[PDB]
């Protein structure tokens, strides 16, 4: 594979979104995820409705600001024909009842794809496909305050994700310890978090904090 991907420099990214005080990470992930295989397809980046998916998915596992799972996400895409665009269905970062209008959907999915539970298989997926959702351990303080560099948590479990963001790259640098490889990640906490809102994860030390262990991404 390439040592060096960066899907933001192709047009398959939207900025940076803030989920606030809503345990809707999973949304963000799956919109994320959709919004590049979207791009792939027709050339146009529209950001979509996390809204729709925290208000309306609940029939196939989601629990709106209570958690979810981005393959619930992709599966109420495919089910009910359609996800809104984010300026038809604006996040309120709270669960209310489902309002989607099919004349406003701008996006699609024929299903989704579960990749291997292991580093090699999420880089190839990364390299061919383009963003990829997965879920992560982020429950640790040196998490809440990264600035920049690569992220490694010693205390980061690789079974107990937290949350829900998504992988647009990888690539190296140069460090003091020689771990040089990470996995760049788009968050959902607003562009003050981290770097612009995107986190260096480590990459290739024995699938730090789950990176791998629950990734996927939407057929279009
Ligand atoms: C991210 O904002 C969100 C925060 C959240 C809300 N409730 C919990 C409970 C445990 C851990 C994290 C939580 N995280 C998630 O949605 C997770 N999904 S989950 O599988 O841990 C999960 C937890 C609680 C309820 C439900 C309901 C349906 C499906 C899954 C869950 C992460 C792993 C998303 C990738």
């Amino acid at each position: 594979a390439p040592r060096s991907v960066d899907w933001r420099e192709k047009g398959y990214v939207t900025p940076v979104k803030n989920q606030g005080q809503c345990g809707s990470c999973w949304a963000f992930s799956a919109t994320g995820a959709l919004e590049g295989q979207m791009f792939r397809k027709t050339g146009r980046l529209i950001s979509l409705s996390e809204q729709n998916l925290v208000d309306c998915s609940g029939p196939q596992g989601n629990e709106g600001c209570n958690g979810g799972l981005m393959d619930y996400a992709f599966q109420y895409v495919q089910d009910n024909g359609g996800l809104d665009s984010e300026e038809s269905y604006p996040y309120e970062a709270t669960e209310e009842s489902c309002k989607y209008n099919p004349k406003y959907s701008v996006a699609n999915d024929a299903g989704f794809v579960d990749i291997p539970k292991q580093e090699k298989a999420l880089m190839k997926a990364v390299a061919t496909v383009g963003p990829i959702s997965v879920a992560i351990d982020a429950g640790h303080e040196s998490f809440l305050f990264y600035k920049e560099g690569i992220y490694f948590e010693p205390d980061c479990s690789s079974e107990d994700m937290d949350h829900g963001v998504l992988v647009v790259g990888y690539g190296f640098e140069s460090t003091e310890s020689d771990n040089n490889k990470y996995w760049l990640v788009k968050n959902s906490w607003g562009e003050e978090w981290g770097m612009g809102g995107y986190v260096k994860m480590a990459k290739d030390r024995r699938n730090h904090c789950g990176i791998a262990s629950a990734a996927s991404y939407p057929t279009v």
